[PDB]
C-alpha cells in the first residue's frame, strides 16, 4: 500500500539551532546584550537582535553563517531515537525537508555532514534542501515555523508545528496541531494521517 | 490564475558537467585513456570509464568531487538566455531542481554559486536540492535521465528528456518527448502543459 510520507525539517527540530546560536553569540560577542531563549518571538533570529541593539543582527547573522555553526549543532532530546523509530516503521518514509537559508558556502554541507554523523550516509538520500517546502508533496510536515511560505497556496501535507523558544507563546487554534516535543505522541499525529 | 510549474535540472541541461568531466580527466590523467563524448552511453559516467579500464571509475570521480569542478562548469549552449525567458513568461514558474550527488562538500555550494553567477541571486531562491525528483510536485521536468527514479511510482510533472552526449541514440516511443536543446521549440512544450 501506498507509504505515510512525513517532512521533517532539522532546524529547531532535530537540531538545536537556538542554542547553538546563543552559546555562541554570547562566547563571540561577551561584552553584548543576547536573547535569553525564553524571550525569543518569531523565527527570524537575526531581526529581534536587530530590535535588541542596532547592529546585533549583523552580528547573530554572522554566527549562523561561521563555518562549523551547523555542524556543531546539539541534536534536540529524543530526535534522533524518534526519527530512526519513525522510519524504520511499515509504510512510512520520512524525509528531511530543510532550507539553506542565504548561507551557501557552509550550511548545505554542514548540514549533510550532520544528517550523516547522527542518521548515517543512507539517510543523506532523503534530504531536500529547499526554501519552498510548499512544491514538496507529502502527507505532513513537522518544522518549527507556525508560517506556511511558498508557490503553493495549499500544500498536499498538513503542517504540525514542533514547539520551539520563538513559537511556544502561539496558541494554535484548531485544527492546526501542535508537536510539543519528541517525548510527546508523534505516532497519534501520523496514525491519524493513514487509511 | 494557476502558474505552469517547470523544473530543470542544472546537470547537462544548463551545465556542461560532461564537457567539463571530459576536459579535466583529460588534462589530470594526460596519460590515460578517455571517453569522447560521441562514445559515452548512460548517465552514470563513472561506470562507463570503470569498464573502459579498471580504476578510471575512481578516477573520473575523483575529478567531479574535486573543489571548483561544478562552479568551473560552462553553460549549455542558449541555456542561460532560454531560462531567464522561460522564468520571465507570465503564468511560468521555474524551479532548478538537481542533485547533490554523493559529493556533499564542494557539489551543493558550488551549484548555489553557479546559478547565482549566471542568473543572480533572486534565483537563488528557487533551487531545490535533492536525489529524489518524484517527490517534487509540479507540471513539466526536464533533465537529461531517461530514467524516473525516487519513491512516487507516477509523478505529478511530465518528464522531458533534453538530449546530452549520453542519452542521444535512445529513439524514444510516443508520447515521450525529447528537447533536442534550448534552440528547439521549448515554448511549444510548455504551452501544451497550459489549459
Amino acid at each position: 500500500g501506498r507509504a505515510l510520507r512525513v517532512l521533517v525539517d532539522m532546524d529547531g527540530v532535530l537540531a538545536d539551532v537556538e542554542g547553538g546560536l546563543l552559546r555562541k553569540f554570547r562566547a563571540r560577542f561577551p561584552d553584548q546584550p543576547f536573547i535569553a531563549l525564553e524571550d525569543r518571538r518569531g523565527y527570524k533570529a537575526c531581526e529581534q537582535y536587530g530590535r535588541l541593539r542596532p547592529g546585533l543582527s549583523e552580528k547573530a547573522r554572522s554566527i549562523a553563517e561561521s563555518k562549523n555553526f551547523f555542524f556543531e549543532l546539539e541534536p534536540l532530546p529524543g530526535a534522533v531515537e524518534a526519527v530512526k523509530e519513525m522510519a524504520s516503521l511499515q509504510n512510512t518514509d520520512v524525509f528531511i525537508c530543510t532550507s539553506p537559508h542565504k548561507m551557501f558556502k557552509y550550511c548545505p554541507y554542514e548540514k549533510y555532514a550532520w544528517v550523516e554523523k547522527y542518521f548515517g550516509p543512507d539517510f543523506l538520500e532523503q534530504i531536500v534542501l529547499t526554501r519552498d517546502k510548499t512544491v514538496v508533496s507529502a502527507d505532513l510536515l513537522i518544522d518549527d515555523r507556525p508560517d506556511i511560505t511558498g508557490a503553493e497556496p495549499t500544500p498536499s501535507w498538513e503542517h504540525v508545528l514542533f514547539t520551539a523558544c520563538h513559537n511556544q507563546h502561539l496558541q494554535l487554534q484548531p485544527p492546526r496541531r501542535r508537536l510539543h516535543s519528541w517525548a510527546d505522541d508523534w505516532k497519534a499525529i501520523l496514525d491519524s494521517k493513514r487509511p
